[PDB]
């Protein structure tokens, strides 16, 4: 196995993380305290061909995803919503991910996630208007 998305990633840079809570309608106490709990952001990635676990957790919570590009599996969204999610390649190296809601009207969000060529992880994260970028290196 090659050098791909695979490895443990720990944030390094978190722009434009609480204007992305508020639009999803978090307080602002809470977007305080998450901005906090931001900055112990850690990602592992397991990546065999077209097919990715992905574990984003902070100091006290974690959470876990398994999909295959070009089909359909759920999620949540930032805030805890259930959501359907679909991710497609865009390039070697990045994929998007759309995703509709369960249940309900909200904004549209998605997310994106990136191997740059100094070998950085950029994670980006879009309520309608609004797009969170975070930056991961190796651990």
């Amino acid at each position: 196995h090659m050098p791909n998305f695979s490895g443990n990633w720990k944030i390094i840079r978190s722009e434009n993380f609480e204007e992305l809570l508020k639009v999803l309608g978090v307080n602002v106490m809470l977007r305080k305290i998450a901005v906090a709990a931001a900055s112990k952001y850690a990602v592992e990635i397991k990546q065999e061909g077209d097919t990715f676990y992905i574990k984003v957790s902070t100091t006290v919570y974690t959470t876990e995803i398994n999909f295959k590009v070009g089909e359909e599996f759920e999620e949540q969204t930032v805030d805890g919503r259930p959501c359907k999610s679909l991710v497609k390649w865009e390039s070697e190296n990045k994929m998007v991910c759309e995703q509709k809601l369960l249940k309900g009207e909200g904004p549209k969000t998605s997310w994106t996630k990136e191997l740059t060529n100094d070998g950085e992880l950029i994670l980006t994260m879009t309520a309608d208007d609004v797009v969170c970028t975070q930056v991961f290196v190796r651990e």
